[PDB]
């Protein structure tokens, strides 16, 4: 892997958050990055306002998480699915229904697109070095076809390689020769090498208030957080409107302002809380 | 406008056919790979073409009646549901072997049926409008199939009352600005399509099955006998294509759930409106 100092320029659009919306050029520039390099980071998209009360809410959540009897963990130890509180007072448009995210998954996925996961991973100091999978999978083996979800990571700390920012493989959202990825979506070894001759993985930092968007196919992996403190990110998918995908339990405290939008969510808006804390997005 | 349906797109089959043999099998595959319609003769045994011929001709009145009558682009082409009442669910129907054999070998293991309904062509209807009945998933771009239709007919279809035109090798064409909102081809491809291959119609006779890209371009025709031409149909999706479930009573429940051959189904305690869908739950 490559190990670099910052975002590297290629994969990287520099906003402030009073971008509310790209202008033609940058818009352009975003969509040649996700279809040549399967990920984009968005840096400074996000006030500290929301970043620290959902890193907050997160971590105050943490102990509860690590008591129940089975821990939800994607592939290795210390990787720990978590969802983010979905009480009114943490969910946030800007999160949720952020203006530039939906620009861009709207001219990807088409104006039907629609937010299907409000999840994260917490990786725990300790961790282990999780297998490259991918999260969705190709359609059809064998087959290229363009994207049908991009996923939205939004990091809730600063991401370092000590803290276990995410290895990502630029380009690789659009590898699927046949006998490619196993039932768990992890990449096959042989192929895994072939790619590294000409395209090597990247790991680097990201600030938060960053918003990584990655073809929901891309090869990536957890790694190691080699520091004293749980690193938690928040998690959202942005599927066409035809795949198939259970809807995101919320309160019906937001269906005002989710349910009106032209930024679509697949919800369901329950009466009182949803108990947010045996978790189906855990590989 | 053939007297038979064409060699080319044809299996001659008998109800004691449960699975096709290796070569059969890549036939049928090549079929509707090249094609995208394959008709499966001799499949379904008359006792059960007979009771769902029956009860949808004993359903059109209650169809009928209705403030607004559920149409198909144009009159005549009337959109009625099959009854799912224990006593006309037929396992040989909902879940042919024959058929899940082709839809597993195409779709998956996974896939899926998500659609048990039907298609009420009266005497004097109208004609429909060539179109697909499931969309390309992108614009512009060339993907393999993710639906399959299978149309079953509940009396021997001739040109006279109704048999469906089909245009043979339509289920891969997608350039752009080729379909509008309703799934109708526009008339700028129609016609360039016609001059490289044609659209076909031929009789098909009751007993038969025939399987479908749901990409398919085609068309109801005019009735222009003096009974009701009923046909059933059912939709065979990948497992990841959003779709509502198919409304089931729970007394079917121990054979449908089961099954390797998978359905998209919801279980209901007590009967289920087939034509309304307006059922309490
Ligand atoms: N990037 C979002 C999430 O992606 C993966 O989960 C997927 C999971 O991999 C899919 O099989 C499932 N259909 C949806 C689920 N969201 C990962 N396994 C999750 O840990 C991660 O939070
Ligand atoms: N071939 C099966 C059916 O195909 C069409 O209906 C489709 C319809 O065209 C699709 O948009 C929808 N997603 C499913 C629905 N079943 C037709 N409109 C129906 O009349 C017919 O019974
Ligand atoms: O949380 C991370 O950095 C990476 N995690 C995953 O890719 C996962 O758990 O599927
Ligand atoms: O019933 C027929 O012959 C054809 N009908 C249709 O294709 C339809 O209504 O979608
Ligand atoms: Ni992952
Ligand atoms: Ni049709």
């Amino acid at each position: 892997h490559m190990a670099l100092a910052a975002p590297p320029g290629e994969l990287t659009l520099a906003l402030t958050p009073d971008d509310k919306t790209l202008d033609p050029a940058s818009l352009d520039r975003a969509l040649a990055i996700l279809a040549e390099h399967g990920i984009l980071v968005l840096t400074g998209m996000l006030r500290t306002r929301l970043t620290d009360q959902l890193r907050t809410a997160m971590l105050d959540d943490l102990p509860e998480v690590l008591r129940q009897q089975d821990v939800p963990t994607n592939f290795v130890p210390g990787h720990v699915q978590q969802d983010p509180p979905v009480r009114e007072s943490l969910l946030f448009p800007d999160v949720l229904l952020n203006p530039v995210v939906y620009q861009i998954t709207h001219a990807v996925l088409g104006a039907d697109a629609r937010n299907a996961v409000y999840s994260g991973n917490m990786n725990l100091p300790g961790s282990h070095e999780q297998p490259v999978h991918l999260d969705e999978p190709h359609l059809w083996p064998g087959i290229s076809h363009p994207p049908y979800c991009l996923c939205v990571d939004v990091p809730l700390i600063d991401f370092t390689l000590e803290n276990g920012s995410t290895e990502y493989w630029p380009g690789s959202h659009v590898l699927n020769p046949d006998e490619c990825y196993d039932e768990r979506g992890c990449v096959l070894p042989a192929e895994l090498e072939r790619r590294r001759a000409v395209a090597p993985p990247v790991r680097f930092p990201i600030p938060v208030g960053s918003v990584v968007i990655r073809d929901g196919r891309l090869w990536h992996r957890g790694v190691p957080n080699l520091s004293a403190a749980p690193r938690p990110l928040l998690a959202m998918t942005h599927y066409t409107e035809w795949f198939d995908m259970p809807p995101i339990q919320l309160p019906d405290t937001v269906k005002s302002w989710v349910d009106g939008s032209d930024r679509h969510t697949h919800a369901h808006f329950v009466a009182g809380d949803v108990d947010h804390l045996d978790h189906p997005f855990a590989v």
